[PDB]
């Protein structure tokens, strides 16, 4: 009876969870939050809040779940793409393993969608926030689908410019329309002007493309690893890269970036071959720099604020979001 | 001045996804499906069904609920295991790779996440049905967290029997728990059944631990000894080695585990461990009987509300 008995107050509670089992396995993600970045982050949605107005304490709880969906992406992403380092230092995985790192990157996933619950205690607001949160998790996720399995299938599906635009829209601008939306329904502002999802939109997609250009200029010109190459990625530029030497029929080059990015390398001097082929057979590095400058000027010369509502700081600092 | 029109109607529209793209994001999803299973789950749903009573259509949803999340675990878990067979088959990350197995299986918790809205339209209950389902996948996360823990920290920490069962409550019991808690908060029906269900999740894992085991004994390859995995038999002959000083036993367990080995004759020296020295897959044999007759001498009714005989083919939920 004595068994019996215990099994008994074991099925009539609630499961048994300790805080030193909660540190165990906050690990992977203790380890990501060494790194930088917070503050940038909390900067674009400070000067965002000068616009929505939301009372500091719950602009806080916004903030928070941003780092743990933004933290938990990015374990993820480097297990996804086997990286070996992030903002200059070991990747979580390959300290804890990657079955802990992805367990605790999704367990935060969770965390975040509770901390939700947190933000009103108006149940038609309630469902909206939580609605938000779902759709842009999902998008999240299409567009990621898409990326890896462009990248893991290639030659399978050699994706166009605007093939590449649409996942980003997915992919990158996710979280940064996740952020934007909650603010938005938050806001106790009557009309604050139009929405500004254009414009985050717009911020998405400069922020992957400078992301996927700077990766190889970096490198062209000293600072990085061109790890993006490594990786296999159908990166802007190569995007643009293996649409130019197909319509120009440049069949041997075409072949070679394939080649290359199949090959899944580290040696330097490979990786310089191919940066070098975009600089001066493709002019795909000269393209990149025109598009986002194009981008970005679309903001600059925003004279009428259809897209404006510091801003332009944060965007020159992009980079480091 | 074209770059720019275009650059436009791409961010002032929703972004474009097309069910070819949904296509592709769901190819490691479908895989698992080609798996069978489903139709044991679906009636212990039904079984439940005649206590709760909820419409067919309401019913269908939470079974969808149930078969997204739980055939997505497996996905994980299998990735999170190295597991190269699932019910005879080869596992999906192997066939897919590990990067899209593992984003698929993370986007299907949020479709299941979706449906969870199309239960209802009333408010108040739609928010204690995303805490149900919040609840029970952070619950469900911790368990598993605290299993692998275990795992890939060997030997820093040995589970006891105890510990082993608040991990099983939390992982094993999630799911079960997870669906149950959602069909009584929808009954349209005038005693709880989550200490049966929590009670279904523990018979479940510890009778799934004894057969991985037992399977290979009689024949099986005994996956969780190559995993290294702290399973029911395995902590109860951890401790009861400890426990009576054989200190070479309770080595060579360690041993063995520690070796992520695929040698037949290596596993079968630790099933010889068990069976000869610590007697741990009797001992866990009796445990689930114990664990079974609960419910089977359950004559006043304070567990239960057919069952017997889902529980004699809990193996295959
Ligand atoms: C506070 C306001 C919002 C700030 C959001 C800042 C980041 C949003 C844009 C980047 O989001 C992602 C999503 C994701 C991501 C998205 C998912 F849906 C899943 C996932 F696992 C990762 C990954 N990454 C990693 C990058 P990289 O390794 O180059 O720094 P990349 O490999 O995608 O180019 C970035
Ligand atoms: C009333 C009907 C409710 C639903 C019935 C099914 C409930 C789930 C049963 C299985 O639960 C799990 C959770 C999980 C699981 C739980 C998590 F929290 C995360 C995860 F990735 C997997 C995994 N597994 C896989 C097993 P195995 O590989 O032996 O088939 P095991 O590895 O636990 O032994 C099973």
């Amino acid at each position: 009876n004595k068994m019996e008995a215990k099994i008994d107050e074991l099925i009539n509670n609630d499961p048994v969870w300790s805080s030193q089992n909660e540190s165990l396995i906050s690990k992977p993600y203790n380890h990501i939050l060494l790194k930088p970045g917070k503050n940038f982050r909390l900067n674009l949605i400070v000067q965002i809040n000068r616009v929505m107005n939301l009372p500091k304490d719950q602009l806080a709880i916004v903030s928070q779940i941003v780092e743990l969906l933004h933290n938990s992406s990015l374990l993820i992403d480097d297990i996804e793409d086997n990286a070996p380092l992030r903002r200059g230092q070991t990747t979580s995985h390959l300290i804890f393993g990657v079955p802990s790192t992805i367990n605790t990157a999704n367990y935060m996933y969770f965390r975040a969608m509770q901390l939700v619950s947190q933000l009103t205690t108006k149940e038609p607001l309630y469902h909206n926030l939580i609605t938000i949160f779902n759709e842009e998790l999902i998008n999240l996720h299409r567009g990621q689908g898409l990326d890896i399995y462009w990248r893991d299938f290639l030659p399978e599906i050699i994706p166009t410019q605007e093939m590449y635009l649409n996942m980003v829209m997915n992919k990158t601008g996710g979280l940064f329309r996740l952020t934007l939306r909650l603010m938005e329904a938050l806001s106790p502002s009557s009309h604050h002007g139009h929405s500004l999802v254009p414009f985050i939109n717009l911020l998405g997609i400069i922020y992957q493309i400078r992301d996927d250009y700077l990766n190889l200029k970096d490198f062209q010109m000293s600072k990085g690893f061109a790890e993006d190459i490594t990786e296999g990625k159908l990166s802007f530029p190569i995007v643009h890269a293996l649409n130019f030497t197909k319509t120009k029929g440049q069949t041997e080059q075409h072949n070679e970036i394939l080649r290359i990015l199949l090959l899944r390398t580290s040696d330097k001097d490979i990786k310089l071959k191919l940066i070098q082929i975009l600089e001066f057979d493709t002019n795909s590095l000269a393209y990149t720099k025109n598009f986002i400058n194009q981008l970005v000027n679309m903001i600059k010369n925003d004279n009428e604020n259809k897209y404006l509502p510091e801003l332009l700081y944060i965007i020159d600092h992009l980079s480091e979001l």
